[PDB]
């Protein structure tokens, strides 16, 4: 009888800057799990395992198995599973996007192939790219698990997937599909592996252009915590708005 | 009292009739020059290849995009510390005109064509024009036609330290005037006696248009028979020719 039956938590945003966030997403999932609520942490994140993330996440006290760590690139090999499942796959990417791969038993090849798969690999070289052009012109299906242009780091800001994606786009004029947040197909796939309605299910995050607003596309309900009185207003004069804004997780009733 | 005293003459699908035209240019006597986006090799390597098909050139009698680009450059600041991504033309061309080289700490960045980049050269590309360098590329072509097939052009390349960046980049090579500006000057003739002779409308056409000069198009190599302004002239053939 609750509205709510299923929980899509962001792992990306700001959602765990700071001691503060981080004990309240530890609260907030600790009451889902002993609520035997179902839920699914969702990232874009390319760099990172599900077993890292869950390590990560239970060492700072919020509970997680691998099995709940659902990312773009996951999102991209199951999405790409269930249209085809004989296609012969070549992927730019890294080990976790191989992984996702590999777990649904692909075979692979580089010219004919019949999916190109784009994502981030920070190893990547011109032939690699090259392979990835003559594939489309050979009338493959061009995918890409994420968009983003630049990539924060140390460094400062890198190539990200989505520049690469933009220069195979580019040299042989075919378009993209893209599959991680902010587009909906990395929800939709979500919802596939925690097994929940579309109208029973909350995405809960704090970054609306990227990360919520996949959600909105995607046909669920939104939860946008973090808000203060000027992002809320600025939401107002959008197309979509989040379903609530709320300031913390601390304030979200499980309805 | 020619009309045309100058050309302007494309590689990249023209000249490889075309034998037969150049002779007849030495033989009128009239002044030349090959206009190459290639960024990749050195005048002497072009005119070597030119001259293994019978066609008369001299290492002089070519002007390519990396050299383009150094002398862009270096009308910009003789003193800049480069950062580039490209093979020998375009390091041969940069370093004949006296500059250091630097990487994320660059005042310009330039990108020609590099068959063997990689992510940390694009890498140090992307930093240093977030840290205010100039932003050069040698050509915008999106492809390379090859044995393989259509592989990845400079262009390419480009477009994607473009859209990481959010910087627009500056072409030096056609269909911009830049290179064109700088070929008139090496050939040395005015532009209205000036003529570009060239097969691809996006590339050479344009180039010569934007750049105020008559425009000769012959049909082969990229540009068909089958725009919102014509080439002075269109032909099936350098045979077809008259000499204006």
């Amino acid at each position: 009888m609750r509205k709510y039956n299923g929980y899509l938590i962001d792992l990306d945003g700001t959602m765990y800057r700071g001691t503060e966030r981080i004990d309240a997403a530890s609260g907030f999932i600790k009451e889902l799990n002993r609520l035997h609520i179902p839920y699914l942490f969702v990232t874009n994140n390319s760099t990172r395992t599900p077993e890292q993330v869950a390590d990560k996440l239970v060492s700072l006290d919020i509970p997680a198995t691998p099995e709940q760590i659902f990312t773009s690139s996951m999102a991209t090999a199951n999405y790409v599973y269930d249209l085809d499942q004989n296609a012969m796959i070549y992927f730019i990417g890294e080990e976790g996007l191989y992984k996702a791969l590999k777990e649904k038993g692909f075979s692979f090849a580089d010219e004919n192939a019949d999916v190109v798969i784009v994502g981030l690999d920070r190893e990547v070289t011109y032939e690699k790219l090259a392979v990835a052009c003559l594939a489309v012109r050979n009338g493959a299906k061009l995918i890409s698990t994420n968009g983003d242009l630049a990539l924060p780091t140390e460094r400062g800001f890198m190539p990200g997937n989505g520049a690469f994606t933009a220069l195979i786009s580019h040299s042989t004029q075919v378009k993209a599909t893209f599959v991680g947040k902010p587009e909906p197909i990395i929800m939709e796939q979500a919802l596939k592996v925690l097994g929940t309605n579309k109208n029973e299910t909350i995405m809960v995050g704090d970054n609306y252009d990227t990360d919520i607003l996949a959600g909105i596309r995607a046909g669920l309900d939104t939860l946008l915590v973090h808000t203060g009185v000027t992002t809320v207003e600025k939401l107002k004069e959008y197309k979509q708005q989040p379903t609530y804004s709320m300031k913390s997780l601390d304030d979200w009733k499980f309805l």
